[PDB]
């Protein structure tokens, strides 16, 4: 679809590892996503985890972080 709850990303397949809810929040925002938050268990481990991103900005997807 145009929206999807995800891990966003970055370069190449990584997640974003995070310490804070309001990092996730700020990125998650900044990238039109509604809201973000720190996910320190889940499905690829620590990292940020977004509501509603646009499907213009990268996920997490299976394969490998490079």
């Amino acid at each position: 679809n145009s929206v999807r709850d995800a891990y966003i990303a970055q370069p190449h397949n990584c997640v974003y590892e995070c310490a804070r809810n309001e990092y996730c929040n700020d990125l998650c925002t900044k990238n039109g996503a509604k809201s973000g938050y720190c996910q320190w268990v889940g499905k690829y481990g620590n990292g940020c985890w977004c509501i509603e991103l646009p499907d213009n900005v990268p996920i997490r997807v299976p394969g490998k972080c490079h």
